[PDB]
Order: C-alpha cells, then structure tokens, then sequence
C-alpha cells in the first residue's frame, strides 16, 4: 500500500535513499500482531489516528496511564498511528513512567522497563524517547530489557553532547537514535557519538496530540519512534528476532553518507526501510 502525501515529512524520507521527498510513504506491512511498548508520558488512547488500538497498560506514577503531557502520544502516533505512523495496525501499550510535565525518575524509568520485560507479549518492541545522566543500574536495565526479547530503540539526546554520557542511549543493547531534518543535515540539538546507531528523522515532526489533534515538534524523541516502528515492520514481515539481529539490520540497510553536518565519530546512516 502507498499513502500519498503523509502528514509528517520523516515517513516519506524513511521509505527511500536520496532526497527529494517522494511525497509518499509505502509499506507492504502494517505490523499487525506487533506489540509496541511506549514508555513515555502515557498515551491519550482516544486518539483518532489510533482506531481502538492504543492501551495504557502499566502507569509507574500511580496514575491512570493516560498521558497528560502529549509527548507520549506523539510518540505513539509516530510508532503507529494509521496517518502519522510507520507501522500503521501495530498494538500501541503505554507505559507511563512520566508526569504531566514530561519528567520522573530514573527509577520510575526503571520500574516500567521491568514491566515490560516481564509482561510483554511477543512479538515486541519498546520505544524511550526520554534520557538522562548516565546511570549503570538504567544502562543495566536496558540492556536486560532487551534481553528478555524486546526490541529497545532510545533516543540518543537533545544536549548537543556525547549520547556515551547519557543513559539509556549508551547502552550496550539499546538501538540509540540520533535526529536528521527535512533536508538531510543533522539537527544541531542531536547527541553524537560512538553510542549512536543511526539517524532518523527528528526536526518538525507531525504526529498525535492530547487535545485530539496534531503537533509539530522536534528532537531525537520524534526520530525514535521511526526506529522502533520499523522494527515492529521487521517482526510482523520476518517473525521475531533478536534485538541484536534487527539492529545490525537496521544499520546495514540504512542509508549510508547522505546526512550532512554529521559529528566525525557518529555512524553517517539513516533509517531506511525500503528492502522490507
Ligand atoms: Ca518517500
């Protein structure tokens, strides 16, 4: 199937190699069956661009689940949504480990990556479009995150700094994402380093908002979900494997040197999903 002229410029980039934009976006699955774990803010489930499948489904704040931020459900729109989304039937579960303000702990973080781990239904993937300082017990629990059988993507940053000093996106196990823009440069707030995998698009993203409608936002949260859409493609087209497999399959198939103002030390790739 094709969506014609797609609502967010980052689908139509990812589903081919060079500029210019195709004003199009195929995909030959829809991730039906896949699993994708938001941990963010919540999701504000009654989205449209949802249809029924969004589920708040473990809230590490004592809450409800639901998000009272937005960034969660733009994060999921970006995952899954069926205008704004990569993988356009995947399950959207939301795992709330932030506050109404977009903020919480790394033991928070921590607490939902354990539900995750324990509860997930396979086939799955896990979205953290969030960070911090570095953290060895939240590297830990990263790494043990996708040991378990979940697919990790996080975002690698938005300091300008190295991605090796902020947790999870240094990582052992985590795919760690990196923010390019509409005309291929790196996006001057994007982390950088040897902890980052590949670039995804990041800057003036359109997805899902909490008041039933869209935003238009930017940061490496907005180039996760790209990443973790795709890996719910590559489980629904393939059947499940490992994180280290869909890894090393994202970064080979990836777009190689087209991204300008990279960091010397940071991998010139960017997502590309066309050979699914
Ligand atoms: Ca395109």
């Amino acid at each position: 199937a094709t969506q014609n002229n797609p609502p967010s410029w980052g689908l139509d980039r990812i589903d081919q190699t060079n500029l210019p934009l195709s004003r199009s976006y195929t995909y030959n699955s829809t991730g039906a069956g896949v699993n994708a774990y938001i941990i963010d803010t919540g999701i504000y489930t009654a989205h449209s661009d949802f249809g029924g499948r969004a589920t708040n489904v473990y809230d590490a704040l004592g809450g409800n689940g639901q998000d009272c931020n937005g960034h969660g459900t733009h994060v999921a729109g970006t995952v899954g949504g069926a205008a704004y989304g990569v993988a356009k039937a995947v399950n959207l579960r939301g795992v709330r480990v932030l506050n109404c303000s977009g903020s919480g702990t790394t033991s928070g973080v921590i607490a939902g990556m354990n539900w995750v781990a324990s509860n997930h239904v396979k086939p799955a993937v896990a979205n953290m479009s969030l960070g911090g300082g570095y953290s060895s017990s939240l590297n830990t629990a990263a790494n043990n995150l996708a040991s378990s059988g979940v697919f990790l993507a996080v975002a690698a940053g938005n300091e300008t700094t190295n991605a090796c000093n902020r947790s999870p996106a240094s990582a052992a196990n985590a795919t760690t994402v990196a923010a390019s823009t509409s005309t291929d440069a790196r996006a001057s707030y994007s982390n950088y380093g040897s902890c980052v995998h590949l670039y995804a698009p990041g800057s003036s993203i359109t997805s899902a908002w909490l008041n039933g409608g869209t935003n238009t936002i930017s940061g490496t949260s907005m180039a996760t979900p790209h990443v973790a859409g795709t890996a719910a493609l590559y489980k629904a087209t393939y059947g499940d494997a490992s994180f280290s497999t869909i890894r090393s399959w994202l970064v080979s198939n990836a777009t190689s040197g087209v991204i300008t103002g990279n960091v010397s030390g940071t991998p010139n790739l960017l997502l590309n999903k066309r050979s699914l």
